[PDB]
């Protein structure tokens, strides 16, 4: 469900479209 997401949400909270930063590198 979250999964193939729940990655990337660590990604959202590293403040990834703050930064410009690719998802899950």
């Amino acid at each position: 469900e979250e999964e193939a997401v729940r990655l990337y949400i660590q990604w959202l909270k590293q403040g990834g479209p703050s930064s410009g930063r690719p998802p899950p590198s």
